[PDB]
């Protein structure tokens, strides 16, 4: 896991994460790839920190979009999309 790969995976989620609505196929696919790549505790902690960085790019981030993404994509998300998560607890 690198932050560049996290950014690539989550890029198609940016409109949903910033405007609400539904994630869409490309976003759900991106998140499933990420979730697939966060296979170890280290990978998960690393991904968590990169996702937190990404989430903190957008002053207009919709936290409830972020919170609804796993249910809308049908996945158990190992690394939640959050601006404030402490990644040590992942
Ligand atoms: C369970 C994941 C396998 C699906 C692989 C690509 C799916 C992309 C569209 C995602 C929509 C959610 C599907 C689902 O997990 O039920």
């Amino acid at each position: 896991v690198t932050c560049g790969q996290v950014d690539a995976n989550l890029a198609p989620c940016v409109p949903f994460l910033t405007q609400g609505g539904e994630p869409g196929a490309a976003c759900c696919s991106g998140v499933k790839t990420l979730n697939g790549n966060a296979q170890s505790p280290d990978d998960r902690k690393t991904a968590c920190n990169c996702i937190k960085a990404a989430a903190n790019r957008y002053p207009n981030l919709k936290d409830d979009a972020a919170q609804s993404l796993p249910s809308k994509c049908g996945i158990s998300l190992n690394v939640p999309i959050s601006r404030t998560i402490n990644c040590d607890t992942i």
